[PDB]
């Protein structure tokens, strides 16, 4: 009993109830998987044990949600409870290393009550002596937890993480973990935003990835289906498993901007206007433009400050006494000097003292007891900058949002929007809405984010949206929408890089992502392949830097190159490392300031990705040195010493160098 469409092979056990997973290598398979149960529903606070094989069936080709490919169906049944279970397996010819998962529950007998449910349970295996994972996340300390974790197995303590998505999580629902041979990645297959839970659960020797969802009341007679959920092996880091996600992904609907699509303003240099806090007026960012356009800056943002009170988006008369006419002012001094100008919003927000709020309570979410309700940052807390939460089936939301995306693209004038401080969207129990259940506020967030990407796009077909959700992994289903992906204030270097590198491969390799400005990491910004912006007014040798980096940026641009990290793998290599191709010339990052993974020693360098019937002259270009000459692309290694980086390029030549 087994399948095997491309890159993968799936088998049953009939006996033991188990299923096996391996990943596909030149002409032979590598075991990914110990065998595992295939998982149940949870009554009565325990998960039923006693299903029993019935029959399975293999059908060789089919075509189902992803195409052509193979499906095998498992039928069991428990005695204790009554229940049926129905497991079917799809893989497809054309998507590598991708698994789809179905679950179909029968009740026969009376009625079970249902508090959990459970599937696709997977533990790694030749695992030595460290697991990296990647989580999802949605719900865990805002500024403070990694999105990547090691899972030591020397330890002597266990690492478990429940990645929840609910209405205190919004996150990408995938989970990930990985050793140097290969790894496995479980994430959900739904083309709207539900419940579901993507824990990692460290064993006696190894580490474990799950799916699961809510349950409800199963009625005598019924037939009720679970959920679905996707099943990436795939060898390296990962960089594939999001790869194969997003790949997978794309065909229940979920597409991603193509890179001819993309307006060329999103690549351009960014200046926040961050540098004097919250006491910045309209003179000193005209009298700073001068600077920024001698440097190479070719876009200007306008941050928090502006506004009265959310929702109602007027012009702050403190920062505005003209009215629009200061907007207008302000936005031709910018056109002027040839930049582009950006408005700082919270989307979901509504506010709590606003004019919409006194004038209009019926567009509001409303709570079980009959109040409304407030953004929840990630975990279920409130804080004070937050107000009342929209919702999203009440038409006057919706005009408000086009109505403030109109005023200021077309009264002000401004080219684009940038989206920051929302989390998720509590539950509404209001019953004049006539919600069919409590919890389809919270998944239609992507309905306000459409339409007002839909205004910004009938306004101007060139625009920028950008959304932060500050700390945490950002909104899956808000990125269709957008055009430039923030790393949402990491804390440290190793954080942006990592995340710069997830988004890469979730998004794409030519979609713009930038590196933020929470600390000077130029290096990082531009070894990565990110985009360059500041928020500081710098002066004397700081500012020396940031022209010196924006001359460097502006003449390497590595912002609109193609990203390359398949190549090597996070945690098991010498160095961390990132790949930038440009123009036929292939540039390299090599790193040692990451404190969370940084190796003893000076390891040799191996460059992979080279051809190998050429002659290489590789050169730094931070200081224009030949570290290496009359390199082979096939052996490409050679031993330097650096302290924090090492930033290369390979450069043809036709003649061996003296």
């Amino acid at each position: 009993y087994a399948i095997a469409g491309n890159g993968v092979r799936v088998t049953y056990d009939a006996d033991g109830q188990t299923i096996t997973l391996y990943r596909t290598e030149g002409s032979g398979l590598i075991q990914m998987s110990k065998p595992s149960p295939l998982g149940g529903p949870v009554v009565g606070g325990q998960e039923v044990q006693d299903f029993s094989h019935i029959s399975c069936d293999v059908e060789q080709s089919t075509s189902g949600v992803m195409g052509s490919g193979q499906r095998m169906t498992i039928t069991s049944q428990s005695m204790s409870t009554g229940l049926i279970r129905t497991y079917v397996l799809e893989t497809s010819d054309i998507e590598e290393g991708v698994v789809y998962t179905a679950t179909s529950y029968e009740a026969g007998a009376s009625d079970v009550e249902v508090s959990w449910f459970i599937g696709s349970v997977y533990e790694l295996y030749g695992a030595e002596d460290r697991i990296w994972s990647y989580n999802g996340g949605g719900e865990g300390p805002m500024h403070y937890y990694d999105t990547l974790q090691k899972i030591d197995l020397t330890d002597s303590g266990k690492f478990s993480r429940e990645n929840k998505q609910d209405d205190t999580a919004a996150s990408i629902p995938v989970s990930d973990i990985y050793i140097a041979d290969g790894g496995i990645t479980v994430g959900d297959a739904s083309a709207t935003r539900r419940e579901v839970h993507t824990p990692v659960q460290e064993t006696s020797d190894s580490a474990q990835v799950s799916i699961g969802w809510p349950g409800k009341v199963i009625a005598a007679g019924s037939v009720i289906e679970i959920g679905e959920s996707f099943a990436v092996v795939h060898p390296g880091d990962y960089y594939n498993g999001l790869r194969g996600y997003k790949n997978a992904m794309d065909h229940l609907g979920v597409i991603m901007p193509a890179p001819g699509d993309i307006p060329d303003s999103s690549y351009d240099l960014r200046w926040e206007s961050w540098g004097w806090g919250f006491n910045w007026t309209i003179d000193l960012i005209i009298g700073k433009l001068d600077e920024l356009q001698a440097a190479g800056v070719k876009q200007i943002t306008l941050d928090d400050g502006w506004y009265t009170n959310a929702g109602d988006w007027a012009l702050n008369p403190e920062k505005f006494p003209n009215g629009a006419s200061d907007a207008l002012r302000l936005t031709d001094a910018i056109h002027e000097h040839g930049m582009t100008a950006l408005l700082w919003w919270r989307p979901c927000d509504g506010g709590i003292d606003s004019i919409l709020y006194q004038q209009h309570p019926e567009y509001f979410v409303m709570d079980a007891d009959g109040r409304p309700a407030r953004l929840p940052t990630p975990g279920g807390g409130t804080n004070p900058s937050l107000g009342y939460a929209l919702c999203p089936m009440a038409d006057g939301a919706i005009a408000s949002q086009v109505d403030f995306v109109n005023r200021a693209m077309n009264d002000w004038g401004f080219d684009g929007f940038k989206g920051d401080y929302v989390w998720s969207m509590p539950e509404c129990y209001n019953p004049a809405h006539n919600h069919a259940s409590p919890e389809e506020s919270t998944e239609k967030q992507s309905e306000i984010y459409r339409v007002s990407y839909e205004a910004m796009v009938a306004n101007d077909p060139n625009v920028f949206n950008l959304l932060c959700n500050c700390g945490t992994p950002q909104d899956y289903y808000s990125l269709p929408y957008m055009t430039q992906i923030a790393t949402a204030d990491p804390t440290s270097v190793d954080q942006t890089r990592r995340r710069v590198k997830a988004y890469k491969a979730l998004m794409g390799d030519y979609f713009p992502v930038t590196a933020d400005h929470n600390n000077i990491w130029y290096l990082s910004a531009v070894g990565t392949g990110s985009v360059l912006i500041e928020k500081r007014d710098l002066s004397g040798t700081a500012k020396e830097e940031y022209e010196k980096w924006l001359g460097i940026a502006d003449t390497v641009q590595l912002q609109k190159g193609r990203f390359i990290g398949d190549l090597y793998s996070y945690g098991f290599d010498p160095y961390e490392t990132y790949v930038v191709e440009k123009d036929g010339v292939m540039y390299y990052a090599f790193y040692k300031d990451g404190s969370k993974y940084s190796p003893t020693g000076y390891p040799d360098i191996e460059l992979k990705g080279l051809d190998p019937n050429k002659m290489y002259r590789i050169v730094d270009y931070v200081n224009d040195r030949v570290v290496a000459t009359n390199l082979m692309g096939d052996n490409a290694v050679f031993n330097t010493r650096f302290s924090d980086y090492l930033l290369v390029k390979a450069v043809e030549i036709s003649e061996p160098d003296p």
